[PDB]
């Protein structure tokens, strides 16, 4: 249930994705943090907020004081949401540098919630000092995480999209759809306990939908190839969840997208969706911008 998420973005990139997700739905909790007062100031949908009295250095020395302070906000208003997403541009000053110590440190504080992250990598036009942050952004939430066995990471990739904007809104619905699979419908349907279950999966999470019209692993395969997560190179997820309009060979789903351990399969009358869980956490894709570093530096 939507109800039980508090998202935490964290900076200007972070902010207008749940900015973005809450303007198609406002069932979700946020609490928006910025360094920036008028990056807050421009949200649409903010109830709540918290200012921190591209360069990530800067982010992290005025944030360190106040770790405990955001945490405790976060828990004051939302402590009886049992799930926190934070929400960063991995590239962002703040984003990067405040993400990791916050979700790391909560994470210690509040054992019992189940906590996640959702990042977007920047597209292989920025420059280094931007690849750089999302680079260290990664590796400090990975050793924080024991590389990401300790939360559920949505890895997002501007290199799928011409827009920033694009990725926005298309995760918005991706993951709203998600959470929309438990609406009512005869006959079956992913539980929202299911749906829970997925929720609370840790490692990478995918979201996929697909044409109703062509062949289903052809359809999967565009919607794999088109996705705005950042490519995964394993064969393996752990939950997947499946709600389609019509009947569907769940075993030719598996062989696109990967084989779970265990499936929740359901139908709706509007989408067809795929959910895989417990992805291994894709750090080929993320690695690739090292090289991206590299020849920018031969450059100079």
């Amino acid at each position: 249930m939507k109800n039980k998420i508090v998202f935490a973005p964290i900076g200007q990139g972070g902010g207008n994705i749940v900015d973005t997700l809450l303007g198609i739905c406002g069932d979700y909790n946020a609490l928006f943090i910025n360094t920036s007062k008028k990056d807050l100031d421009s949200l649409k949908h903010a109830k709540h907020t918290y200012h921190i009295p591209k360069e990530r250095k800067k982010a992290v020395g005025y944030a360190q004081t106040y770790y405990k302070q955001i945490i405790a906000q976060i828990m004051e208003k939302f402590s009886s949401c049992d799930i926190v997403i934070f929400v960063a541009t991995m590239a962002g000053g703040a984003g990067s540098g405040i993400t990791p110590p916050i979700l790391g440190l909560a994470k210690q504080m509040y054992p019992n919630k189940h906590f996640g992250f959702v990042g977007v990598l920047p597209k292989a036009t920025e420059d280094i000092d931007e690849h750089m942050n999302a680079i260290a952004c990664w590796n400090d939430i990975m050793r924080s995480t024991n590389e990401g066995k300790d939360i559920s990471i949505y890895l997002l990739d501007n290199n799928k999209r011409e827009k920033e904007s694009d990725i926005n809104k298309e995760f918005a619905t991706l993951f709203n759809d998600f959470m929309n699979m438990s609406e009512s419908h005869a006959e079956g349907v992913v539980d929202e306990d299911e749906i829970s279950k997925l929720l609370t999966m840790k490692k990478s999470n995918v979201i996929l939908e697909f044409d109703d019209k062509e062949d289903i692993q052809v359809a999967l395969a565009k919607s794999l190839k088109e996705s705005i997560f950042a490519e995964y190179t394993t064969n393996t997820c752990e939950f997947m969840g499946i709600s389609t309009t019509r009947v569907v060979d769940v075993e030719a789903i598996k062989s696109i997208v990967g084989y779970p351990r265990r499936t929740f399969k359901g139908y709706n009358s509007k989408k067809n969706i795929v959910v895989a869980t417990g992805i291994e956490p894709q750090k080929t894709t993320v690695q690739m911008m090292n090289e991206i570093i590299e020849d920018k530096m031969k450059q100079r």
